[PDB]
DNA sequence: GAATCATAAC
């Protein structure tokens, strides 16, 4: 099929769709995640095209910080009275093109969370904190990732709140209810 | 039987 129509290009289409946009400014857009893995999940994307964190440099440091500030503002404006915790960050190896910041609530209550890969992509070191990425760009000038990131996706299921080991996704989902 | 897992998408 075409390059423009390839599945990996889908964020470039969604980020221009008014029905998916929840915030816009001169630098970034925020969209709803199409397949949210928790009750709240947004993606913050720059208007300017940066393929992934592999292409980030110090010229982008202000932009990464702005993406983070905007993510925090979206939490306040859309979920400020929630008692939910949020994390902001980046998958160590993304699938979709165009750099994007995840802003995700920590309930992980969603039918789109279906497998161990989903769980571990948000609940191991595969999920890079936004602040950590920012500080790496500031101090080292680029984002690097160590070997072994795909292997993290195969780790046994473990609750992020209490560290209990769970044997299946259904049993993890039942367990997570206690932390609401 | 339920759930996981690797593989496939031309
Ligand atoms: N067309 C889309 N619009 C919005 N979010 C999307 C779309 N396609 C995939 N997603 C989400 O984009 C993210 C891509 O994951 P990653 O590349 O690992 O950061 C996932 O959270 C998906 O649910
Ligand atoms: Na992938
Ligand atoms: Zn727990």
């Amino acid at each position: 099929g075409s390059h423009m129509g390839h599945w990996s290009q889908g964020l470039k289409i969604s980020m221009q769709d008014p029905k998916m946009q929840v915030y816009k400014d001169e630098q970034v857009v925020v969209i709803k995640d199409k397949y949210p893995k928790a009750r709240y999940q947004w993606l913050v994307l720059p208007w300017t095209s940066i393929s992934s964190l592999k292409a980030v440099a110090r010229e982008h440091l202000e932009l990464l910080k702005h993406m983070h500030t905007v993510g925090e503002k979206v939490i306040v404006d859309f979920a400020g009275s929630s008692k939910l915790r949020f994390r902001l960050g980046y998958h160590a190896i993304p699938s979709m093109s165009h750099v994007h910041l995840h802003v995700i609530s920590q309930d992980f209550d969603s039918p789109c969370l279906k497998n161990k890969k989903h769980w571990n992509s948000f609940n191991t070191e595969y999920f890079l904190e936004s602040q950590a990425v920012i500080e790496m760009v500031q101090e080292a000038g680029r984002v690097t990732v160590r070997d072994g990131m795909p292997e993290l996706l195969k780790l046994p299921l473990r609750c992020h709140e209490c560290q209990q080991l769970l044997p299946s996704i259904p049993q993890l989902k039942e367990h997570l209810r206690k932390h609401w």
